[PDB]
């Protein structure tokens, strides 16, 4: 399951397990068709998914929850060296704007995804560690599990 790791003061770590090869995992975690199905929260779909994962390129997410009120983030995708490395930046609507990065090493089993956000300052990690977050990512990752599966 997934490990939350040391990390920094502006600086918040975390690892897991996915059973796919590193290529189909990259396919997950950067294709527009694939990311709706699995990156969303309970009762907030993902409605709108832009992701270029080649330099320059752009992060635009929006997620429309119960009533319709709308949550989303742009970023900017910096470097791209599919399948093993992507960073892009972050930024909603908050804390400040974070760097996002993932990391695709292969491990016995299937894949690994290191990830690592970089924040602002150190209270801006502070809210965060504050927020469901990692609960929400774990949920995902869930929905993740689910989709290679059926895959």
């Amino acid at each position: 399951e997934i490990q939350i790791g040391p990390g920094s003061a502006t600086r918040l770590e975390f690892r897991r397990h996915f059973a796919a090869t590193p290529e189909q995992l990259w396919a997950a975690l950067t294709s527009p068709a694939l990311l709706p199905a699995w990156l969303f929260a309970r009762g907030w779909p993902m409605t709108e998914c832009v992701f270029e994962p080649h330099k320059g390129g752009l992060i635009r997410q929006v997620w429309t929850g119960p009533e319709g009120r709308t949550r989303g983030l742009t970023g900017r995708v910096i470097l791209a060296e599919p399948p093993h490395r992507l960073i892009h930046s972050e930024l909603y609507d908050t804390g400040g704007e974070t760097l996002v990065t993932l990391q695709l090493l292969p491990v016995e089993g299937g894949t690994e995804l290191a990830m690592a956000v970089d924040y602002a300052t150190p209270e801006a990690r502070d809210a965060v560690a504050a927020s469901a977050m990692a609960t929400e990512m774990e949920e995902a990752y869930r929905h993740l599990d689910v989709m290679l599966a059926a895959l």
